[PDB]
């Protein structure tokens, strides 16, 4: 497919086929990647087989910059012009990755808002690819099906619809191996939002208030129901054959069929909500939102209210929820805490209040037992029955909305200052 | 020891270097030796005769192509036309992978700064790389300016931070902005001063100093030397495309949403005086450069019942402010995306195009009498009149759609036109002895025979 590029230029696509995983390394991590957060219940956490190759079960250890790396002890970029908090948003925005990487057989993929996206061996970190088939920010996790990465553009502004005329948006549909453009599907609005995969289907919301299902094949339109308001951060949820994501300016949540796009139900959180993606879980679909911060549980069907509790007392407002054992696990960014509900009943098990040393944004993962939070310069390990800190590594940069990626014994992050890496979970603990 | 930025030294936005491609000697001692200004000069007349021995190459012209990083065939229909709609997309395109002004040719080097993010130093004679940068991750709208051995850059987006959807800022926030200053030889990175507000308006230099105004209603001067602020003046408003103008001991720019046109003191930065175009487009004062000649400052824009809808021009004493004289350019059926034309002056006469006319006509600088009217032929369907015309050997030359034009200054009727292609920005040509020099919004960087052109 052609887009504006100069094929021997600094975007071109570059592929070194000599570090791509065989063999057994192949078979390291999950076989796909279909949400933001790898899954409808944000639990980024994959234990490897008896079998697995002794590197990923020890740990490995390895930095890679992307095309804008800054260096991890350094401040924010822009802090004198900006102040501190803006330089870091506008850096995590412009120049870094917004969400965490994609781990699957044995690649890290990952995209950023220096525009390119990138596949990393997993063991060694060696760049497989990199690839920038669109001049505009990449804000999600990538999507890996089968022999396509899926990645979708959209820039944080405006030129009410975000990113109209803000460069170009929508979905572009990549070469697992080698990174050429296989396709890709404009869309009038941003599309910040990391779609999510189901049945051959590819489903997004924009910022000019459609949703799409396209077909993740030929890249062709299924079906557009324009639901209005914007989409900006809310990633789209795939649950049992229906999908969920979440509008702002017109402040509702969205239950659509994935066949026809139909509008099952919707619903609200009172004190108007497009940055937060839903979770769901065993019937159950869990949604936030800054107001305090009010997080809701709703039935996945209907979309009944099923409990709604005051969180207590922020340039992305909301945390990302997960849900492990019929456990809500989620960030209160305004109070810089994390908290733990029952899925179905509302009750509060407990609280942790982050060091006073941006927090509560992120989705914890719960892996072999133990809660991994990445927020601010530190990734944290709590307890997730006490809700009492663990352990806590510094690493430095900033982590906006990103999710700790678990595979064995290998956490593998992004990080607002453009970086990827791999490190040992004994390291952390 | 270059200053410090976001960047993989290894990685794509890296500084490129090939000093093989540099011109040397003769070849170097093309063109001027100084490019101060959007357009080269306050004037905005970017055309330099050679002398007659200079080197063949340039006397007879050259012919060459550079790609540029997002560059897309010359001959095809704007990217996203399908989903953004013809217009918008070329727009788009324009604005974040595309030149929208044109390139500055100084000492045999041909500079050029794209909304892809990267500025690129390139051969006159041979199309070759001599270096390319990226130092900051935001478009830049302008053209190089090119003082000794530094390059400066102003960077900003046409976008708005959500926060800020006269209190409204634009790019503020929307990554990073304001100005960098490169190492002529090799890109290397001297010093950056960053900016609140966008800074897509190309900055002036004058008396060692760099002027700028952003999109957050603040106006700058920086030392050119060392980087550090001489002084700041929140002004107001916003600085869109107005590129600044640097003339006897003052600058010039005009600021949207608080419509003025402003003199501020080059050494303290102080207001001078403040000027209005009479129901100016309050959008769209703010998109056009200045420009002054002989104690007077010229500035369009188009203009609203408030006055009535039409273009409107009017001339400014350089000093007070008086206003000499105030002409209406016509009006016309389209109100324009680019809010005026970039007015050129030459030999007392400014030329000046009418974007919602399509025309382009001639005023004498001192009286605005109206020499003549020039009519853009109607398949140049978007952009007509934006664009300053170039006046070089008794000969008007203007890029607008995808066409050069040669027109009569002496009568305004057309001599010849020359099809290119792709989308021009506002775009000047800029004519160095037999040879003109472009951008393109496609992303691309060219030479042509003048002699080319002209049949």
């Amino acid at each position: 497919v052609a887009v504006p590029m100069d094929s021997t230029g600094p975007y071109r696509t570059v592929s070194h086929p000599e570090n791509a995983p065989s063999g057994v390394d192949a078979g390291v991590g999950p076989s796909e990647w279909t949400h933001a957060y790898a899954n409808p219940a944000h639990n980024a956490a994959f234990p490897v087989p008896d079998d697995a190759p002794e590197w990923i079960r020890n740990g490995v250890s390895w930095l890679f910059p992307e095309a804008r790396a800054w260096p991890l002890a350094n401040p924010p970029f822009g802090s004198k012009t900006y102040g501190a908090a803006e330089a870091s948003v506008t850096q995590t925005q412009f120049y870094g990755n917004a969400l965490g990487p994609s781990v699957v057989d044995g690649v890290v993929y990952a995209e950023s808002d220096d525009m390119f996206a990138y596949a990393v061996n997993a063991k060694t970190g060696k760049l497989i690819w990199r690839a920038s088939p669109v001049g505009n920010n990449l804000m999600g996790n990538p999507l890996v099906i089968g022999n396509t990465v899926y990645l979708s553009a959209g820039s944080v502004a405006f030129n009410s619809a975000r990113g109209l005329n803000v460069s170009f948006n929508g979905i572009y549909a990549l070469n697992r191996s080698n990174g050429k453009l296989l396709w890709y599907f404009a869309t009038p609005g941003e599309t910040m939002a990391t779609p999510a995969y189901d049945n051959n289907t590819l489903f997004i919301a924009d910022g000019a208030g459609n949703a799409f299902g396209i077909n993740a094949t030929t890249g062709k339109q299924v079906w557009k129901t324009h639901v209005g308001g914007m989409d900006n951060m809310s990633s789209v949820t795939a649950y049992r054959h229906n999908i969920y994501f979440a509008m702002a300016i017109k402040p509702y949540l969205y239950c659509l069929n994935e066949s026809n796009g139909h509008i099952v139900w919707k619903g609200t959180i009172p004190g108007a909500i497009g940055d937060v993606s839903p979770a769901a879980a065993d019937g159950v679909v869990v949604l936030d939102a800054t107001t305090s911060n009010v997080i809701r549980a709703f039935d996945a069907k209907t979309g009944a209210v099923l409990w709604t509790r005051n969180m207590g007392s922020p340039a992305f407002k909301g945390g990302v929820p997960m849900i492990h054992n019929n456990i809500v696990y989620v960030g209160n960014p305004v109070a810089s805490t994390y908290q733990a509900y029952e899925l179905k009943t509302g009750k509060l098990l407990w609280t942790w209040h982050v060091p006073t040393k941006g927090a509560g944004r992120s989705a914890p993962t719960y892996y072999k037992g133990l809660l991994y939070i990445t927020t601010g310069q530190y990734i944290f390990v709590v307890n997730p029955a006490t809700g009492k800190e663990l352990h806590q590594h510094h690493i430095g940069g900033q982590f906006g909305i990103e999710s700790p990626v678990i595979v064995g014994g290998t956490v593998y992050l992004t990080n607002s200052w453009d970086w990827i890496m791999a490190i040992p979970l004994k390291t952390i603990s």
